[PDB]
């Protein structure tokens, strides 16, 4: 059998499985909704691997181990989810490793999705080989990974490099953590789609050339020539980019890497931030954008293939 | 005789040489204006510390080496002051150990002065034994030292824990480093001298019970019922608090040390922002005010005296 593990996402927005190769090939994904309570969501995950687990028998696959990438702080030597945002409710003091090693008989990992992100770019990505880089990655939330010679950066009460609430505002955006001013209330895609939501409300997104809103929607209606579209895009844009300025006055890394869909879009505008306002000494930072697909999917598959 | 080191303190406004016991005691301290230019500047340190040296014999104190603190980015390994705001002009790619160890026939050390501060608070003050701690000095600028598994992180270009650059608006009081919005600019002395300063220039700041302008002035006032001042010292206390809760959600250190005078003033504040705004995993987190007299300077004394 091909050695591979079961891999869970667990965000903002989707719960997704896969079967994860050694290399890194996504075998098979299932996605759906990740559910509004704990109940639900505890029965799909294990539902989900459990016919993950069933068609990798099916597709000679042979599973290792399941790691499991969830937003929230997590303990991994334990397998507990201790607190999450809102983005995922009903998430609190969660064993995750018993029901999924009892039902499915296999060991389990477990570690914030910006962590196993950081993880997939060492392993698979631009990250592999160095001693110090730090990622983000954009999705429904903003979640972080830093690594600090070659290993991640957990800290003292497991809330490290929750990089998606660096706080770039004396006011500013409410964020769903219950904070304002935090990176991701500017630049998430939650924070971009209740934006675009708010313009196509008063008539203003649509341009010529288009015609269920979202943060592609603002992107889209920016190319072609939208005024306020472009001007929220540069705001999110900048704000993210700070928050990168304080990484790099803080952790000083060699590298910087920008996943999720929105980072195409704003690694123009995080280097001329960086470029504008950052000392020196950090100009010489490479800030990339990740070639992986699915960081936080391949991230929480690494766990596996590294450590089983 | 007393085992001893030579420490140089080079800041925004002050240069401090002294001579420092094996136990932290500043035995002897001198005190001169940091120079503005670098052939002053050099010519004055090697002054200092031949005439420091000299007396430490008839003081009967032995000296080990010369540990240097400076604002600036630094090659510790090399002893080269790299690149400096304009807080210390003319301060860019000097060779510090050459110099003074070519003059005083002694071992020489150099970091940066928040760094320096770290030292201190891990040999004398509340960070001894303890894996992770940061420190943010506050003086004429802000320093800042981090500590993550009992040593201190330099970063990959020597520019680690620059947190006085640390970015808390997305527009903001001009930085001398050449930024806008940075906690440097918002809370260090020199902030609320220029603060204080404008009021007292629109008659603004004195209040029954007081009568060379600077931030002490400021925070008098504020406890003398000032509103103005009030409003202008929670303003940069709410700044410096944020610029903490970004070291929280970044490094998540079981221990923040303020340090300066100026700690005693904004801990509170800081306290209450984290309270407000920052995750409830770092909630635990103790906050303090240093019970070093002079972080930097120890800090210096501490890398002659472990390493020597
Ligand atoms: N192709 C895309 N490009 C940009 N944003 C997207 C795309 N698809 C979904 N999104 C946005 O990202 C979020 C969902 O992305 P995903 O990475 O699946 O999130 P999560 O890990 O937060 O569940 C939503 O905000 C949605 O608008
Ligand atoms: N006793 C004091 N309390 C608060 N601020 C002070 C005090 N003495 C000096 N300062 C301020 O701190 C700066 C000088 O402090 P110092 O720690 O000697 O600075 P540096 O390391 O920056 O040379 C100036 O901004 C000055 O107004
Ligand atoms: C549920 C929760 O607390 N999510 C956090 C953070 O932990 C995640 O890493 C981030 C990205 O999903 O979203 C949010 O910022
Ligand atoms: C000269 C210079 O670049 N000083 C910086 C920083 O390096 C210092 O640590 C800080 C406190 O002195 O001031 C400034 O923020
Ligand atoms: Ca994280
Ligand atoms: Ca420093
Ligand atoms: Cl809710
Ligand atoms: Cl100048
Ligand atoms: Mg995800
Ligand atoms: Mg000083
Ligand atoms: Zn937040
Ligand atoms: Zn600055």
């Amino acid at each position: 059998g091909t050695l591979s593990a079961l891999a869970v996402d667990l965000g903002g927005t989707n719960l997704r499985v896969a079967i994860v190769s050694m290399k890194g090939e996504i075998v098979k994904k299932y996605t759906q909704f990740n559910p509004k309570t704990y109940e639900e969501r505890i029965n799909l995950i294990l539902q989900m691997c459990v016919e993950a687990a069933a068609e990798a028998v099916k597709l000679n696959c042979r599973i290792l181990g399941v790691g499991i990438s969830t937003g929230g702080r997590v303990n991994p030597r334990e397998g507990i989810v201790l607190h999450s945002t809102k983005l995922i409710q009903e998430w609190n003091s969660v064993d995750l490793r018993t029901p999924l090693s009892d039902t499915l008989h296999l060991p389990v990992w477990v570690d914030n999705d910006g962590n196993c992100a950081a993880l997939a770019e060492r392993k698979f990505g631009q990250g592999k080989g160095l001693e110090n880089f730090v990622t983000l990655i954009t999705g429904t939330g903003i979640g972080g990974g830093i690594i600090h010679q070659h290993e991640l950066i957990h800290g003292s009460s497991f809330c490290a490099a929750e990089l998606g609430h660096l706080v770039v505002s004396l006011d500013g955006p409410d964020c769903s953590c219950g904070s304002h001013g935090c990176i991701e209330a500017y630049a998430s895609g939650m924070a971009l789609q209740r934006e675009a939501k708010k313009l196509h409300d008063e008539d203003l997104l649509l341009v010529e050339g288009m015609s269920a809103v979202g943060a592609l929607h603002l992107i889209q209606a920016a190319k072609l020539g939208n005024a306020k579209a472009q001007s929220i895009l540069r705001t999110a844009g900048t704000a993210l980019g700070l928050g990168v300025v304080n990484i790099l006055h803080t952790m000083n890394p060699s590298l910087v890497i920008l996943s999720g869909v929105l980072a195409s879009h704003y690694i123009h505008i995080v280097k001329d931030v960086i470029r504008q306002q950052a000392l020196s000494s950090v100009q010489d930072v490479d800030v990339v954008v990740s070639d992986l697909v699915d960081p936080a999917l391949l991230g929480a598959a690494s766990m596996v293939l590294d450590y089983t």
